[PDB]
């Protein structure tokens, strides 16, 4: 046991652990960056979808929250292309929650 | 709000609710699957790499466990190409451990 537990003062240990640390870093980074690329499209797409409805990503979000609708950007973005009419409903239910005087 | 919380028996509900579930089933299937192609990739390399040292994926995993070495096949398949030498050192530790008189 030298890589699972107990950090030997071994000459070989120091080298193997260094390799383990480099695997961890590179992977962790690809994950985060890959994940950043998506969140990027999710918002680009959602904004673009509510344009024709007189809204922008910012207003659609701060509106969804005051209507009690709990949905993620990956779900939002998906719906807009999978079921366009259902997507329209959420928007209306949000325009209703917003425009109230 | 036939989406976030409270499942009102309206036309909107069912429609928007089916949409959510479809977005969920799809994104879930892609993860599982993508996570499944890699799992196969890893094992295929680690095997081919432990080849010349006189072992296969099976024996190498049995050894990693008798020597108390907790490393992922994700980490493993990484080291095998990033630091071939350090990899050799884990091999030699498993092989050693393995033979007992």
């Amino acid at each position: 046991l030298a890589k699972g537990y107990r950090g030997q003062r071994s000459r070989s240990y120091r080298r193997a652990k260094e390799a383990v640390m480099r695997a961890l870093y590179y992977q962790y980074r690809d994950r985060k960056l890959r994940k950043r690329e998506f969140r990027r499209l999710w918002i680009a797409r959602i904004n673009a979808a509510v344009r024709a409805y007189g809204l922008n990503y910012s207003t659609f979000i701060n509106g969804l929250k005051k209507a009690g609708i709990e949905l993620d950007r990956k779900i939002l973005a998906d719906m807009a292309v999978r079921d366009p009419q259902a997507f329209e409903q959420v928007v209306n239910k949000v325009k209703e929650a917003l425009q109230v005087q």
